[PDB]
């Protein structure tokens, strides 16, 4: 199996390739070619180009139809994109089935009506001759918008990218991560397909540093680069950039907390724990990695955790009750390990998990660890502070409201918090005070997608969703008639 | 001894000062307190804890009516203003009267009225368990914002950026240009005398590089850095806030075109491009440096244009009639003369201007120069391609409306432009075409301050202006309750 | 062939039928069932418990893709659907094939689309005890909409209610005009056909004054009604629903200018006001019956519009270069040649036309008119003030701007307006001066549903389009948490 | 003391007049002219003048600085409105300082910053001919505004119609109630003082049928009607209005309920029903007069609220702790003891109250009722389902939530409701399904002005509030410019 880029209309290959590797097993995927400098070029290019031919004279209407049928080409395919999602990250089908090739196509449809139903502003004025003005404002396209997207949610979160972009009238030049390549090369065939002209999606594959990634990065001919994955790589993108001043929108790391009340519905709150903690094996941005339980109901929250979390199937994708997968790679377990190791070392006691399975079959040349909960650490230790990225939280006791606010909010992220209570005025009054871009009450990653979704400090610069994304994807131009 | 700092509610003085030059003769006007780099940490701090104390807690009421208050205690001293921007400056007394300083008060007024208006979203959504969910947003400050502002403009630019900071109940730490600081320590005199508390608005004084301004880029403490100057100094701001992630919002250079057609009223669009071309001697980032007008009307426009260009009076800020003061600096003087002399060894036909007016007086001794008009560049020459901001304009030949877009947007600058037409269709037909933030169609500098204000390229990051403003300035979060 | 009612899921015969004529030649079409108050009531009650069945637990998305579907049943029938308005009216075919049906299948697509991306509005305020509060609105079905419809775009304004009614979650009790129930009939079964719950969609055939018009206007059950129709019957409507106070959304009657000033794309002008005259046999609400044209191109105008109007084909819907059918009815054409006599003695000169066809034919047992012009008319006649809804247009000159804005706007009614001028500040100073609710420029009957609908005066009462039927056929309601 | 009419600008007396009796003594106040029908037409035709006047001239901007004006000059006289309002209601005094007074201001206030934030739309499209069209809104003045309002919250009311008509430049034809007519009158001055041109505010006293009420509703030259009052007048002025078919906004009565859950704070419960219950005599639109509880605390409940009712304090506006003044006046105490002794034959059993109380002095000729309870009504029950407008309520007990949804929906009336719960999910479920405009939890009558203010079925047509009454105050007009 073979995976090409996709540029100016035509699947090409490279000098250089990478291997795609299945992390259940450990076993060759496919080979994927590895774009260079002068096919990021040649992208870019024709990207530029395309917003003059065909693509750039549809109507709004017409556009949207044309990304309505993207979709459809997508669900025609529906389980060879659950296939290939699956190959490249070991997520269980189910969730592949229900959540990621759903969204993705759930994305594109979204942003295709957003772009019918959308308008913009009429400020009238008077002026000092007395027969006044008129400013209008137009949403016109941005331009090129290079994509760069990681592997935790692939289809998911490169969608997320490239249907707003299409939809306010782009082209595109995307990157996705070099561990799930992919459903973004099937993407490029359903595009191809649908009819999409030649340079309007551009798919070009590799690595960050010193390849495709920072080639897209630095080129003077993309409008906008628009980015999630860590902070430091967030930091890196701002620099490369900044000397064309190019717009960004970067969704970066963060260290989630949940908080469980003393009102909480406990096993509900287990539950909910459950799940923000261990969904693909913790490797979302949104996982919570930090707990907080109030100490009246502490001892029997940690008690009632380690029974749900060691009741988890950890295995293969379509194993019968599976629940987690392994984790992306081998490098990536490797890290999450070492954050094993190192919470021993800062006196964690380990309630379960703490080390990897033995399964006796393939399954022991896979990246698999298990699902890990941690107590006994302080506020300040590096377990408690650094993203792990990984199936693990630590659960620590607190006592008052505002306390327990200030321990959320004293951290250099800020992206997502859960808060478990049955009292309407500590959800509202707790919720509003938490430093971060999405708080969910009784729940956990519940996606309206009409919401603005973002984070602050180190997790975020800017806002998507809604009409976030149809500013951060068109330039606004304000027009003014003098009458 | 004469310009202090203001810090954490006192005003400060600093290890070492620089002079303060008046531009019409020369003459120290004060000298000004440069803030070191413990004074920006205190500051920061400051500002930092002021958010915790009673500015924090004010209901959006109460911090309008204090708002309403910095506005009322401008308008109490406005002629202290005027004279303050004037000696810095030597703008024409009537325009400080009538431009700067009541923009100043508006931005205020405005800003505070858009904080009790605004409102933000609900949205409702379905769940598997036929319960619902809601999610609804709110607007909370950012944090503390850094401004950094430029010398063309000094009190209205400096108030358009924290007028929006403090209305979205930031807190702020303001460099104002070393170039115009007077007008900047009157306000901190004014937020003073309104009660304003302690740590909410600080200012220092200084440089950029080496100086306050590249500390307060570099502090970890601010949230956001909002920034108007040179677009080398935004992309050397935006790699100074990228290990943090700060949010920016940049208003940058423009090379901005005018553009007559045919049918326009000859007599208007020769009386607006004068305006366009000299207004503030030219160092308006909107002015208009690159003229295109239709061949048929050419000789007539030029001919006209020069005529006007010579009638007008440059001079003392109080001179009868005056219509120029002159430029910021004799450092600025030098750049702009180095560009007079480069016009004529690039091939440039002097139509008027050229050089500095002999006054035979003090003037003599500030930073004069004359309205110039060119004819005979190419589109390639530099004169015509980088930012002069001076009181200078090149007049170009166009016969073909496809032609003269594409030669004004054959530019890596996109901040505004202006077309004069009588025709309904070629008005919109065009402006829409115009790869700029702003377009004025017979008319050039008309403000709504609700309309979204920016460039684009090179010109800009981001957006201000009206609800823009509102959620640049503001962190916007997204609370989502399982019912 | 026979018409019958659709009441909580099944279609129904009455006692009584009633014929239904084609206008072409005075044929029988088909019979129709009248609805009794005993009918009328079975709708009502049936539509009230659907709100309470599985329509009223929908999600907005399945509701939203229902409605899609009820459209696809649309376009999957569409040559029915053109044959059964055309039979019913006389329309010629490719006005049927190019306006109405594909503008019925958008009205249910736009609001489907309008239904999934709309949302609401969150509120923050301050309290007394410091806690604070928040106010959020939601969108609810308004109830019953009680829909009444006219004959002469029969299912374009049906649909244009029941669209968005059934988008907003609504149940619908709806009236076709007796001249034009067979598309109506048609969308019964669609909807069959496409699973709609059982009381969801009702259709009630009859006339107005006792009759299921009347009936369902006094029925206490209903909780909306929405009318498009005549004025004079508005007020009647409005009488009857006042006691329950009921909300209600008019769309009434006009008589609209057309203005062409001196500076008009003269053959463009006088090709629009043709078609703003004579489409649809001049009757549509939005038909130009008054045209006041400037003094110096007046006598070529006239001239011109003559030559058009004569070279119109009028005859069979499907025969070969056809412009114009008959009238709906013979009644309504007494009414039209009514008028035509009536100018005659109050002055007017006959430009052309002023009486019927002569076939020699069939058709000459229908109901036709012919195109028809007058001058010399005084702004008071009788001819100039009422609405006629023929094939009319009465041409006047003038002199000056502001009298012929005068002019226009002296009149009960007030729906809409075309300009005809290529002068930018002609245009827009103008138009905002008619007191009317739309007003095209360069155009006429040029639609974007996204846009306010509506008059002004005797005209209408609200206006529907866009958000604003959104608003109309929801409750809004405003919950209100103490924190 | 006597009241005068505002017409064009001056003070007029009429041919008739009537008493205004203070409700607290029985003594007569002043003599009030009463508008004929000749006057009436003068005020109209006054305003519609007045609309072509220096007022429709203009900007936004200096509107609402006049508007500003017009709230300075009531809190310029602050104390003077305060005697007024309690003079002609016997409202306590210290609740005309906190509510009505501040209210009427602030009324002013917001409706002139809404003006100056507000703007409309642009809407792009596709053409046929590949060039596009622009649709743009813009909002105007409606014409001349007719406000007939009520006696309970007399200022309060008056200036929430008063207010946004004036900010969207309309002109104003006011009857306040024949009740309370002082403080209206003060306002006249106040407008007059402040520069208000003459006929853009006109204010005629009277009562409803056959008097100045009735007469403004016939008349042709309004515009709008907006009223406040009881719904069977709000359906006698929509039949009023019909022939002319003018735009209505109606608030009208109420049959409101309050839900306390088992597990709402009961004290804060039992507070908050009280005020519900008894605020202003129990004479506002708003109040509770149906209370329901939950079984398992329904007799602790009533326990509780009769001891709070029986130390309200009943008697002089100005008396040391007051709670409670009359009622408005003879006529209605007559109607209020006619439901106290309605209830008694019903099987009511009374808790408190239920008679007049006795005061041994001048209140004894006023108009004095106690704070009743009852208990033991059925559903059905007069008492339980007419609106009295008095200081009582009826208390019933509830088991499940189902149920008292359904018991609270089960009116023709549907303007507020209170809900009393500490539990997350009760609050928002439960809100979400009670069919009225307006919904507290855990308090009563919280305002933000911007939220959308009305009922659903006899309580009302419309809404106001934000950007409901600048819609409604406004012609929103759409221009459509073909390219
Ligand atoms: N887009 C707009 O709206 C707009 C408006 C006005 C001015 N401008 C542009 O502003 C320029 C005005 O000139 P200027 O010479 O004041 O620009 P400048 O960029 O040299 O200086 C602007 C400010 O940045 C500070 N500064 C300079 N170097 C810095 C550094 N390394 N780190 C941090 N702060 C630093 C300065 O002290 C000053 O306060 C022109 O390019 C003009 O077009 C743009
Ligand atoms: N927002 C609301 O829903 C709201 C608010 C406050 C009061 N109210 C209602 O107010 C009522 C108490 O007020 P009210 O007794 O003053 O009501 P009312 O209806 O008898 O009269 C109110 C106003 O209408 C005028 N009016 C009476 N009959 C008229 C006619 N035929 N034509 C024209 N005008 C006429 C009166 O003179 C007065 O100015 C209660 O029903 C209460 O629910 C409703
Ligand atoms: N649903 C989403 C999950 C995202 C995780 C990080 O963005 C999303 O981003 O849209
Ligand atoms: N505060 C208010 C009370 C209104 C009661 C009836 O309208 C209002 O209307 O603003
Ligand atoms: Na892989
Ligand atoms: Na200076
Ligand atoms: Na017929
Ligand atoms: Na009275």
């Amino acid at each position: 199996s073979q995976l090409l880029n996709y540029i100016d209309g035509n699947f090409v290959t490279s000098a250089s390739s990478f291997a795609n590797i299945n992390p259940v097993n450990g076993k060759l995927i496919s080979d994927v070619f590895e774009a260079d400098a002068k096919q990021v070029n040649e992208a870019v290019v024709a990207a530029q180009n395309a917003l003059k031919g065909p693509w750039g004279k549809l109507s709004v209407q017409d556009r949207a139809a044309l990304i309505h049928k993207i979709a459809d080409g997508i669900q025609a395919r529906f389980e060879e994109f659950v296939a290939a999602e699956v190959a490249d990250t070991g997520r269980p089908v189910h969730q592949a089935r229900t959540l990621d090739i759903p969204r993705a196509i759930a994305n594109f449809r979204t942003f295709a009506d957003l772009a019918k139903t959308s308008h913009t502003d009429l400020f009238e004025m008077s002026t000092s001759d007395g027969s006044g003005a008129l400013n209008y404002t137009v949403r016109k396209p941005l331009g090129v918008i290079g994509v760069i997207s990681p592997w935790n949610l692939p289809l998911l979160l490169f969608t997320w990218k490239v249907a707003p972009a299409l939809a306010c009238g782009n082209t595109v030049v995307a990157k996705p991560s070099e561990e799930s390549p992919s459903s973004a090369t099937l993407l490029a065939e359903v595009m191809h397909d649908a009819g999409v002209p030649p340079g309007v999606f551009n798919l070009i594959h590799g690595f960050g540093k010193d390849s495709a990634g920072e080639f897209l990065t630095q080129h003077p001919g993309i409008s906008a680069l628009t980015f999630t994955g860590e902070s430091k790589t967030g930091s890196t993108i701002m620099k490369a950039v900044a000397d064309g001043v190019k717009e960004v929108s970067f969704e970066l790391g963060g260290k989630n907390a949940a908080v469980v009340f003393a009102d909480a519905d406990l096993d509900a709150a287990i539950e909910g724990v459950l799940r923000s903690s261990f969904t693909n094996s913790g490797q979302v941005c949104l996982c919570s990695e930090r707990v907080y339980v109030h100490r009246s109901i502490f001892d029997e929250f940690v008690s009632g955790l380690k029974v749900e979390a060691e009741r988890l199937v950890v295995g293969y994708p379509d194993q019968d009750g599976v629940n987690m997968g392994p984790l992306i790679s081998h490098g990536h377990r490797d890290k999450v390990l070492s954050y094993y190791r190192l919470a021993v070392d800062e006196g964690a006691t380990v309630v379960t998990g703490g080390g990897v399975p033995k399964f006796n079959d393939e399954r022991d040349q896979g990246a698999y660890v298990q699902p890990t909960i941690w107590t006994g650490l302080s506020d300040k230790a590096r377990c408690v502070t650094e993203e792990i990225f990984g199936p693990v939280c630590h659960i620590s006791p607190f006592d008052d409201e505002d306390e327990v606010i200030n321990r959320v909010n004293d951290s250099n992220y800020g992206l997502a918090c859960a808060i478990w209570t049955t009292n309407l005025s500590r959800a509202h009054r707790v919720s509003r005070q938490i430093h971060v871009g999405l708080v969910w009450v009784n729940t956990w990653y519940l996606r309206d997608l009409r919401t603005p979704f973002g984070g602050v400090k180190l997790s975020g610069l800017g806002r998507e969703g809604g009409r976030f994304s149809m500013d951060f994807y068109s330039d606004i131009a304000n027009i003014c008639i003098k009458i």
